[PDB]
């Protein structure tokens, strides 16, 4: 029988709940039958990541129509759906980018899990992340608390967010890997959301970068790490509905350094000399005047207020950061979604 906290050890059921991977590629439109979940690799995936990064680079330089098809039809064969959408422009790219980030992130998730003690101790040390509950009335469950009320966009008031859980995390070798960044100036405890079947990829491994085959037209600011300064703009990608209003988001230190600002998409490879991050500009942001340290950490926790720029793509602000070594996971919460 496990030792661990009650809080901790639902956090691992959720993470590695067998359920909620078929029911987050379902979701994406797979076929569980030409392609269940013990039949998914992380080349097969990197393979069609490929096929897409030949997708984009023939729509771009001229290509037949006939050549577009073949691609498309070979990313079908690689992975299998069930509805056959022609993978033709930036849009069919993006929507199978962002099926396969879910899938590499899955696929992490089984490989741990399919690879004594009790079971549940066994798959927290696959995760070879220290987890502890931060207890409710802290300086640390002070500060995440408010940050959360405030950061909220009004635009998306279709759900009201609570607190259930606040764990202090660290993943093994992430300060070590860090230390280079850990003297940078600029350093900022933002948001990342992603569904809860992708956390198990993210404690094991970290946040990466995507595989050298995806292409970086399928994100918009290119192949980084994003982050929001507004917990619901990371929130909305917990994809909780009602089967599961309980989603999963991260606190992150980031070494932004110099911010290069931008207002529109750009497929950026690498950062220009003199700059660390991306800043995506919002037209609302969250008031500087209202900001906050915590452990040698700024916090964006301002009510949002409009940052004065209009000509912009973003309602509101992210950031992005192109090496690994700029992230220091610090905390996850587990949260609960009140939708009207
Ligand atoms: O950080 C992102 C990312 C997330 C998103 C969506 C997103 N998700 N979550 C957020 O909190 C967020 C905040 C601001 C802007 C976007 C987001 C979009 C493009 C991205 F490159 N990654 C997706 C691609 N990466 C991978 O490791 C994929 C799984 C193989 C690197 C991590």
């Amino acid at each position: 029988k496990s030792k661990l906290p009650k809080p901790v050890q639902d956090l691992i059921k959720m993470i590695f709940d067998v359920e909620s991977m078929k029911k987050a590629m379902v979701e994406y439109e797979i076929d569980l039958q030409k392609m269940p979940l013990g039949k998914l690799s992380k080349r097969q995936i990197q393979a069609a990541y490929s096929i897409l990064s030949e997708v984009q680079q023939a729509v771009s330089q001229g290509s037949s129509d006939s050549q577009i098809l073949d691609l498309s039809n070979r990313f079908y064969t690689l992975i299998p759906h069930d509805f056959p959408p022609l993978l033709n422009n930036a849009d069919s790219v993006q929507a199978k980018v962002e099926m396969l980030d879910n899938l590499l992130d899955i696929e992490v998730a089984y490989s741990l899990l399919r690879g004594s003690k009790d079971p549940i101790d066994v798959n927290y040390e696959k995760l070879k992340t220290d987890i502890k509950v931060v207890d409710r009335d802290s300086e640390e469950a002070e500060i995440i608390r408010k940050y959360v009320k405030n950061t909220h966009a009004t635009t998306h008031n279709a759900y009201d967010l609570e607190v259930i859980d606040i764990f202090k995390i660290e993943r093994e070798g992430e300060c070590q890997r860090y230390k280079p960044f850990k003297q940078l100036h600029n350093r900022r405890l933002l948001w990342h959301g992603s569904r809860t079947t992708n956390f198990a990829g993210i404690l094991s491994q970290g946040l990466r970068i995507a595989p050298p085959e995806a292409p970086v037209t399928g994100y918009m600011f290119g192949k980084g790490i994003y982050f929001a300064d507004m917990v619901s703009k990371s929130a909305n990608y917990c994809h909780t509905s009602q089967g599961d209003p309980i989603g999963l988001i991260l606190l992150g230190e980031v070494a932004l350094g110099n911010m290069y600002e931008l207002k529109h998409a750009s497929h950026i490879s690498k950062l220009p000399k003199g700059k660390h991050s991306v800043k995506g500009l919002g037209k609302t942001t969250p008031d500087p005047s209202a900001n906050i340290s915590l452990d040698g950490v700024d916090v964006p926790l301002g009510t949002g207020i409009s940052s004065g720029v209009n000509d912009t793509s973003l309602l509101y602000n992210e950031y992005i950061v192109y090496d690994i070594a700029q992230v220091n996971l610090k905390y996850l919460l587990k949260l609960k979604f009140n939708f009207k």
